[PDB]
């Protein structure tokens, strides 16, 4: 895939934040241009990590999902806080976890189509001609094989490793190896960390990228920012991307039989909703969206086995009804959104 | 396939009141449901809809849980969010909850080879009686005689194990609790907000972190196989008293779409929880006392008086409550459930004089 | 066991002296097993035991109840210094230790019963015959099923554990036992335990903190309080003979091994009595722990020269006591 | 053994400090009048436990040596601060493994007599092949003996008939009864946990299960502790035993208090006891061919010397007596080759030559 | 080893450099070895090695004597710095010393192996594998494993550099190390995967600068386990002088058979080495104090120039001056910043 059809696929997904995935598409890019090219630049060439920067809830970790994920790559995200207090190289290791017929032939050939110890035996042969089929040498070796060509980390707050300041550097360090190469043991094997790509994330509004180690800096070429979230934002993702959480909560509801419709100022007015909690105690992003909507729509949730067969419209006087009450009060909004 | 009315319908029968935390239990359970009615693409997007339980100790916030994960057969774990303070790894919480699971499916599966090894193990003993060369005539006059009681009374215990273990099949076993954890597994967190926010909020924030993945969907290795994540329900709970749901990391408070506050409980609901529910503690003790012959009865006035004790010593002191009616029964029944043996044949009547004469000497000094 | 509340406190005063009420508690709890298995399908999954809660001074036989108690139940017990936790080692190893009590116990009963029907099929071959008779999966899970359904823990010290910085380490260790009472399962190398039917005995002075300092959820898992009362005096002369295999009693068998035959007169047992009470307000008060460091203090000489002494009738009197002893009560240095 | 029996061993080594000596052959003792007795008290009935309290290097740990040495015991020596940092049950764990190859070696012992006679009759087919003993079986007994692969041989049937003798189950096991029935521990400086108030304290409720009984797995067996005898020890300078828990206190029935050593005291340290360290230099350097004598009055200013350097800077007890006398002979002790033959005498201007320019 | 404590002094003198009293304490140590099996079954057990504490400032040979007396009787050696263990278990030591002990005794017997398997392989005939199943069917492995273990018991040796350095909160953790190895000199067993050893008749030295503190702030149960004491002297210009050359295989003759290699014939004056020695002193001097070690590092800082035209200057012959000497270094020894 050229970097265009990687932006437009990542478009069915994410909103926005463009930039964050021109950069992620370039790096991947660079995957399959590296391929082409001769012995010795296959080993001079290295991936061209990406430091995602921006408040939380914005698709930074998204992008890296979906990006793996339309890569088919392995992919693990993990807490930069987590070595604070664990060995750096089970990232890897976690990373590698999760990487002609006769009359009578024919007769009865039909009559098991058509369904029938005999039902348990057609599931032992499954695993017995599954294992016949699969080669173990061929698999254990491929998760390495996509773990080291394909494989890629996503390693989210590091901005906050930036007396602390001994432990918090410390962390870098130990990371160094990983991003520089290496080679880490597991036991389905020994990977080198060289051809890896990495993702790291942080709000930097404590600190800032020139504040890590300068080891760290230069392995981290790509660096992007990406832009928060506005409330026209917010309606364009409850709608917008393909399997959209209103899309999930319609589809939900139509297997009880009950028709879900949201008008267009219904959707503004949730949107609306999320922003003010946001704004009026602590900003997560478009997480709240979730908080809220899933607020508004307990009740029908709950009564869409009795409302089968109906047609629910979600408008804007039933949002302000089930939601008003709620955002009006924000010592409530801290506990109930 | 339950739908979400006969949800709570069926909590009814344990909790008391509390209605909005059952029906927010209810809304996650019907979309597991929902979801797999759902195509390939939407089940992998959906994720279950995590609920933050809000209120006083005592109020049933976790028998909500307990009943809802027994109502579903799946698997369950309750974990104190303050046993990572200090240390253990949080991906133990998975490993916990399979072994759960590991038990579950295993008693369970013991059911179905309780009845089938009875059969075959049966048709074993028969053999030695009357070997073989439509049921023999000796054969079954055999088979009464077995039925009817009688090494040979030890062997029939070993081929229950032969059998049992010629029927049991591991890898659909230790699989199952696997799928059990995964799809159907739920966790309920207690005093989530003691890990809210400078020294102690780093270690406290930290394990938000560390508990991050856990919601967010991942990968944890366990010796009965591998499992994810993504599908776990979980329920988590505090006071907020000190802190608020606010003060959580930002991308913790986005994998809790669900809020929900639980109210204190009243005199008049602690009368119907020591009566109502199946298998109440009043019930309890009443078969527990007919075991030595005795009969309990507890007057109306008599269980007022009880549910007005226990509120009492809540506002005395401490609020724990229900948790208080089960200290102040015992104390009550104390002395009945020592002289229970020699009261055999006897028929004894809890009414307000004995309530008011056993206990408001201990209420009254604080 | 059977045996009704009265009858567990009457087999308790062959041991214990005074406590009734504790007897009288932990009684209760016992017989709630009992009643338990004659109840239906239902009832016996949502009766759980009632634990109990001693309080008292140190030395007063809150163990002791326990320890005869789970005695007198041939149950598997364990006493855990809730203390240990503070530092770390985890919780779980209580119910580990617990089964390999349980494993021991039920092993060397098991070895009770082959050790007569290998005599009669026959030292190699017991070996060979108790393994032939011997089914293990009846053995090791026998004691899983002794410690599920007859298993005992006494927690010592729990007041210690009671409400910053250690605040948060003390009552950290509560939410780790919460598991335990509130029901859960642990594995083990033996098997997979659960937790839900042991009963428990949590023990304090309690002059610290108070049980209302407990965390909510660990105080209503204990059903059952009670209070232990400070021993006298005269507690203190029925400690010394009273109870089966009591000291005076273990000390006259033993001179008895070298022919020596000890007798102690009723006032010489009372001013031991009197000997160990003045130890205790002189300097510091240890309970009925301190009968043991008189006598031995009194007796070390003839159980020095027991060896000559043989063929000899000694008499322990009044006067033989304040002889060996008032010297040393009166100097509190 | 009766007690005035066991003090007058222990004076064959210690010096003075027989109230300790009292006090421990009271526990050793018990010992033996436990198992006259029935089931019942038997039980009942647990070790005497003694607290040892005085200044270091008086013969506390000398008592307790000598006395698992006297009943061939297990015994272990603990530093309890060691646990301050970190388990506690190693201490069964490590007593375990000194009793396995206590009796390992003594086993060893046992089969090295009827060994070498199997041994010999083995070795003697090969030289006399069978078709009273015989003339040459006989023949080749004396040359045998005597002295003379072959000579490898003898040692490779003593493995298999020390093996073909030996019983190993009798044996791991006989090293767990030897712990549970004549185990002892030493725990050193038991002081120092008094009331850090938490991690002091807190090693004591660790140790508290040890005492009181309980039971602790080894990967040679599994032992209970409820019959091991132990002996605690420590200065008690800067707290008491009252400072100790008290589910400590009355585990430890017996106390006792140990006197500081004395010049008189370090004049006999150095003579009276079997085995002393003068008496061992002396058969060292008669290894060598030299004689060395001991002058009554250099006797007497050697341990002057060693009181004036605990006085003068720090007392460490009868432990100075060492450093002091290899210091005086190490002159000797270099040159003992070359003065093989000789006769010399150590008096007192001998040790104001090579000490006093010191002290 | 019979050797007689003389006898292991001279031999001392082929290596070390002075330090005499240093070299009479340890001879007398591994004397009483020999003497105590003379002895009968009871005094065997009763006598336990006189362990030795070396003190001194670093660099005047207290490890190079321990090396080479352990070297001089073949027995197994560890050196263990004190200080690793305020942060791994004591009991470690004796692990390591047992597998040092191992890989000693196994190529030792190899080395009775090397011989009679060559013939034992050409009666046969690949040579190689021959060396495998022939060394494996000479050697005895219960016979060399439990040799090893029999060499540690017996032979012993073990070196504590620093033992000055663990004499309030550090002092626990400083005193607390005293107490770990306090079973080690009293007696004790250590279970290895090898087998189970005991300490009892191992020796030890221990060495320590003692500037900042001093033998007596040692626990009392330690003094008493270390019954000699000896101080070693610093080493002077006229010492560095003999260092560089007397002690066998010194690091000029290791340069000399270095460049030999290559085929150059190096070759120091008299002057030359004066040079060198007065070099290695002004360094000490002007900045820190290290000892002998300031000589290896003067050394390569000249021959850097021989050592790498080595290779171009085959067949030649280099003589190494009083002139060469202060052509390379009196420029970098005058700047002290340098
Ligand atoms: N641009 C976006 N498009 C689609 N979903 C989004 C977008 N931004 C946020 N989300 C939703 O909000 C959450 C974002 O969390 P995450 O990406 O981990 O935060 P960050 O981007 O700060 O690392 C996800 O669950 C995602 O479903
Ligand atoms: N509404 C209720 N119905 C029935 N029992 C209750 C109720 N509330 C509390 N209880 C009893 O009190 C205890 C509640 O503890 P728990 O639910 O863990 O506290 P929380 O709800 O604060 O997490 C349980 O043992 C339960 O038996
Ligand atoms: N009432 C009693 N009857 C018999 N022995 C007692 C009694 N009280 C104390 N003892 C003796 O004193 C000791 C009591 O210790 P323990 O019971 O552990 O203390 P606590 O009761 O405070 O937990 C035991 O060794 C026991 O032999
Ligand atoms: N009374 C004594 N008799 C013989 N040797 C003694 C005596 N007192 C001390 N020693 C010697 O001094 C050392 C005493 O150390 P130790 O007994 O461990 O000290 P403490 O008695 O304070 O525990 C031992 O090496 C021992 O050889
Ligand atoms: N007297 C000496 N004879 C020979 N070489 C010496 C001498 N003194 C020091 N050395 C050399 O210097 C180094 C000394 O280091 P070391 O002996 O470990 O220091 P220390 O003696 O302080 O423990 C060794 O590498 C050794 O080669």
């Amino acid at each position: 895939m050229t970097p265009r059809e990687i932006v437009s696929e990542l478009d069915k997904h994410i909103i926005g934040q463009d930039n964050a995935k021109r950069s992620v598409a370039i790096a991947l890019r660079n995957r399959w241009r590296r391929m082409q090219l001769n012995e010795e630049l296959r080993h001079e060439v290295t991936p061209k990590n990406i430091l995602m920067i921006g408040p939380t809830g914005v698709g930074k970790t998204e992008i890296a999902r979906r990006l793996a994920k339309l890569a088919n790559a392995p992919f693990i995200k993990v807490e930069a806080t987590k070595f604070t207090e664990k060995e750096v190289d089970s990232i890897i290791r976690d990373l590698t976890d999760a990487a002609e017929p006769s009359a009578a032939r024919q007769a009865f050939r039909k009559k098991l189509r058509e369904g029938q110890k005999i039902k348990d035996a057609m599931k032992l042969l499954i695993e017995e001609e599954a294992a016949k089929l699969v080669n173990p040498e061929e698999l254990k070796q491929d998760a390495i094989d996509a773990v080291e060509q394909h494989g890629i980390v996503f390693i989210d707050e590091i901005d906050k490793i930036c007396g602390p300041d001994v432990s918090r550097e410390g962390v870098q360090r130990d990371l160094l190896p990983l991003v520089e190469g290496c080679t880490v043991s597991t036991k389905h094997g020994m990977v080198k960390t060289d051809h890896i790509l990495f993702i790291a994330s942080g709000a930097f509004q404590i600190a800032k990228p020139s504040d890590l180690i300068p080891e760290l800096q230069g392995r981290l070429p790509i660096r992007v920012e990406l832009q928060a979230l506005t409330t026209s934002d917010f309606e364009r993702i409850l709608t917008e991307p393909n399997a959209s959480i209103t899309v999930q909560y319609k589809a939900l509801m139509a297997t009880e039989g009950v028709n879900i419709e949201f008008t267009d100022s219904g959707i503004k007015r949730i949107a609306e909703a999320a922003w003010q909690v946001n704004e009026s105690t602590e900003n997560i992003g478009a997480r709240r969206l979730h908080t809220v909507l899933e607020r508004l729509m307990e009740e029908i949730s709950y009564d869409a086995s009795d409302l089968s067969g109906q047609n629910i419209t979600i408008d804007a006087d039933y949002v302000s009804k089930h939601l008003d009450a709620l955002v009006a009060d924000e010592d409530l909004s801290r506990f109930i959104l």
